[PDB]
């Protein structure tokens, strides 16, 4: 798991994104949506974006991306004791939502890259080290409900 340390660099990165929440998480959604259109068939209520200027202007893509990225943060102030928190996420994305574990790791990446983007030479080695082991503990945890269920 993380040391008390790297959970430290976690939250204190992670106050970055609680300035712009819906900011944040419409960034974090249209880089996975253009980096990876696949993603966007995974969503009924997002496929009629046909182009990035769309996914811009769409209010309720930013609303997604603020109930998106609230969701991760309270699993983040966990600190890895969020298994009451992450099970329901990790069961609703397999049996309801259908998401591949990849496109996880896509998402993760997306966060990382948003991070350095919109905070460039504000976003240390130390703090992209710590914030890559909290998404990579975050999706192995998905990855164990996942296995559980049988789902690929
Ligand atoms: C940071 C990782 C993610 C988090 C924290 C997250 C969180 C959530 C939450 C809280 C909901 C609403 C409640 C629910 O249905 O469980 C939701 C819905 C959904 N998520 Fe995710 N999600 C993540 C990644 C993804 C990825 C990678 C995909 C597919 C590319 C995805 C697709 C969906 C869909 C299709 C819905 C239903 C949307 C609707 O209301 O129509 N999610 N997600």
């Amino acid at each position: 798991g993380l040391s008390d340390g790297e959970w430290q660099q976690v939250l204190n990165v992670w106050g970055k994104v609680e300035a712009d929440i819906a900011g944040h998480g419409q960034e974090v959604l249209i880089r996975l949506f253009t980096g990876h259109p696949e993603t966007l068939e995974k969503f009924d209520k997002f496929k009629h974006l046909k182009t990035e200027a769309e996914m811009k202007a769409s209010e309720d893509l930013k609303k997604h991306g603020t109930v998106v990225l609230t969701a991760l943060g309270g699993i983040l102030k966990k600190k890895g004791h969020h298994e009451a928190e992450l099970k329901p996420l990790a069961q609703s994305h397999a049996t309801k939502h259908k998401i591949p574990i990849k496109y996880l790791e896509f998402i993760s990446d997306a966060i990382i890259h948003v991070l350095h983007s919109k905070h460039p030479g504000d976003f240390g080695a130390d703090a992209q080290g710590a914030m890559t082991k909290a998404l990579e503990l975050f999706r192995n945890d998905i990855a164990a409900k996942y296995k559980e269920l049988g789902f690929q």
